[PDB]
């Protein structure tokens, strides 16, 4: 029942699993906004959203649950060097078993028993007191540190699904949506850290305006079950605490959360809430963290400074993102405008005539056009010798066809010459090659229409000139040097004027390559 | 009468598309400025704005139907693999009509029927109703359904158009451009949204004080056609909407549309709101979404949201469009400074006398002013044989004409010598070849002056101290050498003190280089 | 007395020049302060500021027209490709003077003549009108009309000092001061522009206000200049322009300018207000121009924008400016990572013994330590003859003077062997060859400890454990096989077994290459 490491099945598991622990890391935040302020002044806990909230949780941490059956039945490559092969899983399961309780199991465990999910619904009834309401705010401490162990394993379980997957995007989509997907979720947990100290800070306010007035008020009046005393009606209807809580008076300082109390967020439907917090959090998050005129108060600031340093660390992140994002967009074009830069600056110090400048760059031009990069040579040594042959062959078979002495000649030496093709490219009005110069190297014309003339030698009258086009054949006499059995060495005078008259790509090849396939 | 992809028409056609579309992209979102409110707290529609904006937007739906046309009888590259030639356009109407119907269609058609066109001038005057001006404010969800696939085929259209005429600029300035008219447009197009989401929360809050007094009030009560009503003026008169519905007040939460009402930019002209309405979609958007202190409804943190992120990232796309154009621009200077910085350590490391420094780095820097990197012979070679030769034997005709051996004979070995030459420099106070040293190197002086001198083999007296300078010869024993028939394989001693009296470039070749020219 | 283009006359005076042009550009914006808003309000110009800066633009135009002369009188290189020489320089003055009537003399006069010279020392005194301080307000546009001629050719000026001068720095220093200092310039310039349009708009209060009072007041009491009037102390009695032209009144939107007023900026003395207008631009060009809430003119608008793009434009030069210099500073440490993480993933890929990955990896560091990235040889083959020669003998002059053969032998050789050295490494406890393998380098001992010995073939007894240190000598075998005239090809086995004890330098010298040279 031990699964592979690199099985389908952990594959799937461990994808499906990252999809539960993003639920997991988008959810548990959300038990923050479980407090509501209504307007009799009192703290309620909305039942259903508790009710939903827990369902969702319990369901991630059976999830969680799983996933720890599933890693204590899997083997793990053992760090045996050997000589040969790789099969050195584990299939005991005592072995795995003590390797993964040495490491891996304290972290998963931590953060997978669902502690937050009793101490809501089974332990505050169990709770040394009778009020539900009042022991449920400062007391989430469960789950900021359950969270931080969750949030530190969905890194490397990230790793590894972006390592078991080839390549992440096409050229950086996943590497820019990561960021923004970590994004996002930080600002989610600011928010709700931002609602849940603001909870916080409104009920010091609560309790210090207690304070002032402790004659007809004690600490639990503000408990949302007592609303509906005689007292507490008497003492709300009597007391001024609706207005001393305002950031508007001077009374205390709100700080950072003047701005939750005055836009009456904690008064507010969950959806209206949690959509003003996250974005609250987005804002100051993406701001720098400037805005939070914070007060004297240890807390505040150091949640403020928290927040300008996750700000500055997720914007630079992201900045550099999209710049590694940009760089593998170009990389090529970056090059070619490198290169035309080099052949216009190195063309001007030497100071050549315009009527040759504007050759040089137009057949720079033609190559980026036809080529866009892409060394031809470099990435076809790095194909196999099959791929590389079979490449070569089907891109040049009937090129090589239309040679009288090859067309008729078995496929050894046909694929001596189709490995050892090169490209070759021309411009416009290019005399390839004039009659008289040395002929070394092999053309195959692959696109174009080319012309060629043979003027008698040199004497006007009788012309050769053929209206030559793709899959041509020219350069003759170096196949008159490969059907020589002589090893003479003697260049052969050309008999033609090659011109390139069209948009031209031809496939050139060395006489010396030549030389030794007919040697052999 | 089929175009070919490829031809000067469609290029120039998709030119000039390319211009109505971003005219269609900067006109669309102007539609939203047509909502004007009144002193007397009413909302109307300018005609005349309204008129030019339908004329404008059927100009260019026309214009899409016209491309819809084109590319109707447009011909494509058929995916047939073949062995060589290119023609594999399609000529059939019926082929490229229905492989046009199964994808590319659909989504250019979605895009280009006037829509807008119809249902604000044709549709409204038979709308269910007699109320223009009211129904013809909410439902402005046509723009922003079908500015998405306008906005979506924008970018491969411009790929194209960047695709199909070479480099886009010289260094950067086309990719450092484009992202700050991206910038614009979605500056322009978050300011016309933020207009009409304004005039949208205005309207609610007008509601909200209907409903408060709906003794004397009606919900189309408002609709502006019916300002000159006696109860107008009569609920007018005694209502405070005036007041109430201001972010002075207290009764109704505008938000981020506060300073809408608080500028009273729906009341002024075109020009002027359309301007702030620009301006303030620039500024929230470079800023991040800093200063947008929502309010606790959906839509607008949604929207807030949305702005947030979109200023991300493009933000974070001008800043990596910046560093590319930083490092284009500079590029060959950065390998420069490393490796001066690398032969400053290296220098230090291995303890160099101090004046032997002086020498090595200003014979670096002098490299550095003459050439400015540009790796000659690298460069040279990607040229073809015959821009090869010809750039050879221009920089190289006079230089090598002097040689008393070179000069009258056939330009097949001048030729030779001349595509295979290669640049030398040396630095200020150089003693380059000194009496004695072997002589592997023949230079041609093309700028700078020599000093060498014979001493009778290290006698004072008979000088042949000769003021060599721009285009001369050096290095007679190498020629010697060649001249040799017998193919000896000593290499001569130089008889001469060869000295460099100041900077001077020139032209190198190897002594073997020399002797398989002399070979053939 | 024509200038040489690359003289150092000329190269100095550029030098001045730019100090001149950036004195003329921290200096013409000043007049923008000019104008002072007393207390009684009315609008004055202190003469003693006004003085100052019409002298020091005087000067400066001074410079300006004398670098007209300079460049009047200044060669230019013929655009002659010719074969040989660089003499191109032109000394006729018609051929220069017509060169620069055709391009440069426009552009380059407009922003040298002294129109802001004249036209406020004399033109105003003389114009139409008695009101010399209301005619200096409205009329600011030969400032900003003259200026962006010098702003445009500034640039040139600047890359040709800083490519007159080789590197501008050490790695990015220059490069990135510079982006410093033109952002301190944007900053100076729309500060001065603020505090101009602050003016306006606080005067357009004050025509509004006085169109209010049209009864008692007209447009001319604003000028200072009637101060003293008994009409203008009665209106400034009876009318409330004290306070009606204000931010905090509802009167007349300042927009921006509301802190201008606020803060008293345009009544006090001349640097507090120089400073504030400065550091605003600072501030609004570096906060990307959050807070300009602006009010509904389209001037004020038009500028916003305009420094919100400037912002966009110089924060991206900035970010790119400051990548470039850290990407300068490390390069180097760059690769030296790379290569660490590449290895380190070989061995993981190999499943390497955890005893031989600490010595490749010890081997790495001190590969680090001892070179820092820059390879040696590709380094030292750049460089000519003369130099490399020089390097070679200084590096190792005793060390191929140790060995017997050399030492008392012709330096032909020495020099032969000096070139073809190479460095090579051995780390801690370096266990460098065996009794009787191949000896296939002769390495010389620079820095670092040995320990090589013999055990008789194999025997223990009698060892030949020597404390071979600095400047020491290894390799012998290979020494007698290079001594033996038979040229054969077998390699002698090592008689020792060397041992590198502890960090040592060694300088690796090839079999073959010894081969050759002995085969001189």
């Amino acid at each position: 029942r031990i699964f592979d490491p690199r099985g389908q099945t952990i594959h799937q598991w461990n994808k499906i699993f990252l999809v539960a622990c993003l639920i997991s890391l988008f959810v548990d935040p959300l038990f923050f906004y479980l407090p509501i302020v209504q307007d009799e002044v009192c703290i309620d806990i909305g039942i259903a959203v508790e009710v939903f909230l827990i369902i969702i949780r319990s369901i991630a941490d059976v999830f969680y649950v799983i996933h720890i059956f599933m890693r204590f039945h899997t083997a793990y490559v053992a760090p045996s060097s050997r000589v040969f092969g790789r099969g050195e899983l584990v299939i005991d399961s005592s072995k795995i078993a003590s390797r993964y309780l040495h490491k891996g199991f304290f972290l998963d465990f931590i953060a997978a028993l669902p502690l937050p999910q009793v101490l809501i619904w089974i332990v505050i009834p169990n709770l040394g007191g009778s009020t539900i309401a009042n022991t449920k705010n400062v007391l989430r401490f469960i789950i900021i540190i359950q969270y931080l162990p969750r949030l530190f394993l969905i890194f490397p379980l990230s790793s590894q699904i972006v390592k078991a997957t080839g390549v992440v995007t096409e050229t950086a989509w996943a590497g820019a949506a990561y960021n923004l997907i970590l994004y996002m979720l930080a600002s989610h947990v600011l928010g709700a850290c931002w609602y849940l100290l603001s909870i916080e800070r409104q009920e010091a306010c609560w309790k210090s305006v207690c304070k002032l007035e402790e004659s007809s008020c004690q600490f639990d009046f503000f408990d949302c079950n007592m609303v509906k005393d005689s007292l507490r009606v008497s003492w709300f209807v009597t007391s001024n605490v609706t207005n001393l809580c305002s950031p508007n008076s001077l009374f205390y300082q709100f700080g950072i959360y003047g701005d939750a109390v005055t836009s009456k967020v904690t008064t507010s439907a969950f959806f209206n809430k949690y959509f003003f917090c996250l974005w609250w959090g987005l804002r100051n998050l993406s701001s720098l963290g400037q805005g939070l005129l914070t007060s004297t108060f240890v807390g505040e600031i150091m949640f403020a400074i928290v927040i300008a340093t996750l700000g500055l660390v997720l914007f630079a992140l992201l900045i550099g993102n999209m710049q590694t994002y940009l760089q593998s967009t170009t990389v090529r074009l970056e090059e070619w405008r490198v290169k035309r830069t080099d052949t216009e600056q190195w063309m001007h110090h030497r100071q050549l005539p315009q009527e040759l400048r504007q050759s040089v760059r137009k057949y720079d031009q033609y190559k980026w056009i036809a080529t866009r990069g892409v060394d031809e040579e470099s990435l076809l040594r790095g194909l196999p010798l099959d791929l590389r042959r079979d490449i070569k062959r089907h891109l040049c078979l009937e090129l090589v066809r239309r040679v009288p002495l090859f067309d008729a000649m078995d496929e050894r030496m046909l694929d001596a010459i189709c490995e050892r093709l090169k490209p070759a490219l021309c411009t416009e009005n290019t005399y390839l090659v004039r009659e008289g110069d040395p002929v070394n190297e092999m053309l195959f014309i692959i696109r174009g229409n080319l012309d060629s003339y043979t003027t008698d030698g040199g004497r006007t009258g009788f012309f050769n000139s053929c209206r030559i086009g793709p899959g041509d054949f020219c350069g003759e006499e170096l196949l008159t040097w490969a059907l020589d059995p002589r090893p003479t060495m003697v260049i052969p005078s050309s008999t033609r004027t090659v011109k390139a008259i069209s948009e031209v790509e031809a496939f050139a090849l060395i006489a010396e390559d030549l030389k030794f396939v007919a040697s052999q």
